[PDB]
């Protein structure tokens, strides 16, 4: 590469104060990514499609109509990437197991050669010293369940769910100790369902089809009985043998007041009960939060008392994946109409406030950099729910995709922002959260979703001609931090 490509940052060596020491004994520090981000072998290796394959074929989906039928390749490359995240200090490394390459068709026939990649990893991680954090699911139903019976919209799909659980418990469980059921079934079901972003693209007016009022909510209501069937297999056939732990993974945006007024404030509440509360209060308290079920009504579905007792503390930790923050007003009078679930919340957003922005905006649209934003989230929760333990899941931002190699490692910006956002996890450490990990998203550039390879994540640049992976200045700040 050229010359500028091995320049010396010097925000490599500013870690802030920063250092393992000033987090509790035995903290634990890793990446986090995806099977469908960064596997590769999409439709190969034995693996049956999932809703995403599909989603994938319309034409104008992602960007210059790119796929992730090879994406950056960690099927094959899985070495060459634990090493790295081994060499710049991580103690962890958050995967997630893809449903259809293990049952390509959802349930019944298992696919060996996608077991066996799985125990490749597994225990390639294990002979370096990366302790393995499975997570079950991440976007990728597979198409089957989708085609039988419209997959996370029906009741059929929890004891489907929990034999795929119950399987990769007796499989991977022996050196797997740390287990997350769901990445963000808030997104799942409202990308999903509720404005059709996200596979299997259905919403209102959506040429899949679809109802914004509903679906979401059904959706999310089989994922929290999905979860808690799945616990419920290992809580009582695996845990106690196996020694390891149980959560989910949940996003949570820190919703601040845009004022002081009774107003704004109860707007806030309000955003936070929908985008977390939907499946926190569930899984703390047995039940749907107060607002969800006084505005949604009729159009959420309920809890048997068997439900709510299975739901309830079916986790041994909660993953937050957290990344930014906006401001909350109060929208005037409500309609009346269902419209959306997003509409159900009813609340204005702000992104500034006396002419200043809430924080400056990475690549995506949706990220804006707002470092406090992660400590009054921890703290809300250590708050509402009785400080139940908590890994703070996913954290980053992006670049866009289209740099070179050169402009790309040195990510700066990137620096900035974890050396900030840890100094704030810190802070709420250090008042009595009880978090036990951080995972940074992600080790390498991936498959983005819908934004394609036109956004770049990674502390790991990676050459998309060639494959290769070049550390960015970021990995470098770990790497120094850690040690
Ligand atoms: O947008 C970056 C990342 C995605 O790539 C992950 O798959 C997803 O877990 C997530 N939630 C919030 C942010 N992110």
């Amino acid at each position: 590469a050229a010359p500028f490509t091995y320049w010396l940052n010097p925000e490599i060596y500013d870690a802030g104060g920063l250092s393992r020491r000033a987090f509790p004994e035995g903290f634990v520090f890793g990446t986090a990514a995806s099977a469908y981000q960064v596997e590769g072998m999409a439709k190969q290796g034995g693996r049956g499609p999932s809703i995403w394959d599909a989603f994938i074929e319309k034409p104008g989906t992602i960007p210059n109509n790119a796929t992730a039928d090879v994406t950056v390749d960690e099927y094959h490359r899985y070495k060459e990437d634990v090493n790295i995240m081994k060499n710049m200090g991580f103690d962890a490394y958050r995967f997630s197991i893809s449903w259809s390459r293990i049952f390509p068709n959802g349930t019944g026939m298992v696919n060996q050669e996608g077991v066996d990649y799985y125990n490749r990893l597994i225990d390639y991680m294990v002979k370096k010293g990366i302790k393995p954090y499975a997570n079950l699911y991440h976007y990728d139903l597979p198409l089957a369940l989708h085609e039988q019976y419209l997959g996370w919209l029906s009741p059929n799909i929890v004891e489907a769910f929990a034999d795929y659980a119950d399987f990769c418990f007796q499989t991977f469980g022996d050196r797997v100790k740390d287990w997350f059921t769901f990445n963000e079934p808030r997104c799942v079901a409202a990308l999903g369902y509720d404005n059709g972003f996200h596979a299997p693209g259905r919403c209102s007016g959506c040429d899949a089809g679809g109802n914004s009022t509903t679906e979401p909510y059904l959706a999310a209501h089989h994922l929290i009985l999905s979860h808690a069937a799945a616990v419920k297999r290992y809580r009582e056939k695996y845990q106690l043998y196996q020694k390891g732990r149980i959560g989910i993974l949940l996003d949570f945006v820190w919703y601040e007041p845009f004022s002081d007024s009774n107003a704004d404030r109860a707007a806030a509440q309000r955003a936070r009960d929908f985008h977390l509360g939907w499946f926190l209060d569930p899984i703390i308290h047995g039940r749907y939060p107060y607002s969800m079920l006084e505005i949604v009504k009729d159009r959420m579905p309920t809890f048997s008392d068997e439900e709510s007792r299975m739901v309830k503390d079916s986790i041994d930790y909660v993953g937050i994946n957290h990344y930014t923050s906006f401001y909350m007003k109060d929208p005037g009078p409500w309609n009346l109409t269902p419209t959306s679930y997003q509409d159900d919340w009813h609340v204005g957003f702000a992104y500034e406030r006396n002419g200043v922005p809430i924080g400056a905006q990475a690549n995506s649209y949706w990220l804006y950099i707002v470092p406090w934003g992660i400590n009054k989230a921890v703290t809300y929760v250590k708050e509402t729910y009785g400080n139940p333990t908590m890994i703070l899941s996913e954290n980053g931002m992006d670049q866009p995709g289209n740099v070179s190699i050169t402009q790309g490692v040195h990510d700066t910006v990137r620096i900035r922002y974890y050396r900030n956002y840890i100094t704030e996890l810190k802070k709420a450490i250090d008042d009595g959260a009880k978090v036990i990990g951080y995972f940074a998203w992600s080790l390498l550039d991936n498959f983005e979703w819908r934004l394609g390879y036109t956004s770049r994540f990674g502390i790991v640049y990676v050459d998309y001609k060639t494959l290769k992976r070049y550390p960015k200045d970021s990995a470098f700040w770990f790497k120094n931090m850690l040690s």
